[PDB]
């Protein structure tokens, strides 16, 4: 099974950053920061080592957030739109859009209450076009997925 | 004074658990589980000993979340909606519905900012009609009712 | 620099407390309160030394609200509405608006998510007109902005 586990107790907190620069369509790749707040990914993943499945140990309630930040290379170039979609796998429950200047940086947030049955998969895809995808990229270790878990276990 | 007391400093969280199994129209009965996260109700009830009532000791913004699960436990049958109701006693303050497909499960949750006086006195209500409440049930010991304390006392 | 330093890091919360209490146009002045909850202002202020202006020291996206209380002083009198807005220094960010009862108290409470660059400052505008100016005032220390840091570094 190539995804990391997320095992959070009520009240706890965990955030991966994405490892990826370049604005490639597809799923992105997270990785666990020990230098950041909030519980590790588990499940037999590396110090640092990076997936793009995540699978949710426990259900209940949690809220979920993207952050994207954005800056252009390419002097004088690109424009468009990029876009963070969370997918349960195997619509979107969370998306986050972010319109790019033809300001040489951009930045979005967007976060909301999401119900997450246990073992419940997840993958994160980013689209955008050639323009924007030629002349701009993520600012490195500044895209974060955060997730906070609201609600109990059913008491014992 | 039949109710439970809720004394929640700044920053501090307590949860209710529902005693209810059957969908019945009326007042849930909640109890604190020391076994959850939280601060335990207060004013003089017992352990795990459930109340109809409940007073907020402290004026303030809360935020305020019910969950329900409920499961089909009369196979190939029941169907319609399930509402719960907060009310300030003695329009609603928070209002959870969940619909039940004629899966054999169903989950909602809703949460949002309340500001309550100090004294406040809450119940709960529960709605539905015959065909849910002869085919359905609440998962036992998955409604909760979450406050959460967000603003201060005045300055000494 | 006369403006109160908001250093915060992830998950860290900071609140302050209004000095005035009569509603007059213009800035309200702010000071932390050790005997609340949260973290200090900083960069020189002295103990509960108020001020008009905030600088945020980290980029980020906080959670940002604002309570007011108000209380009818001069009996049978006063009427109208008075507004907060938060306004980036040098449209509003987030804004309050509570109306008055020609109770002889008024509450509103308001908050969002903001993306806060590096060392943006902030002050906080009060506006209402002459009828509520001359009949209601601010509930003493009960005017409260506070900052809830969301959001976290780049990983070192």
């Amino acid at each position: 099974d190539p995804a990391g586990l997320l095992d959070l107790r009520q009240g706890m907190f965990a955030q991966l950053v994405a490892q990826n620069v370049l604005l490639i369509d597809g799923p992105l790749s997270w990785y666990s920061d020990p230098g950041l707040a909030g519980v590790s990914l588990t499940g037999g993943l590396s110090y640092k080592e990076d997936t793009k499945e995540l699978v949710v140990a426990k259900a209940g309630v949690y809220y979920v957030f993207f952050q994207m930040e954005l800056r252009r290379v390419v002097a004088g170039e690109g424009s468009g739109s990029v876009s963070l979609a969370l997918h349960l796998m195997p619509a979107a429950a969370l998306a986050l859009t972010v319109d790019l200047p033809p300001r040489n940086s951009a930045f979005g947030f967007q976060g909301r209450l999401l119900h997450l049955s246990a073992g419940q998969r997840l993958g994160v895809h980013l689209h955008t076009e050639a323009r924007a995808r030629h002349a701009w990229q993520l600012t490195q270790g500044a895209t974060v997925l955060g997730l906070f878990r609201v609600t109990p276990e059913i008491p014992a």
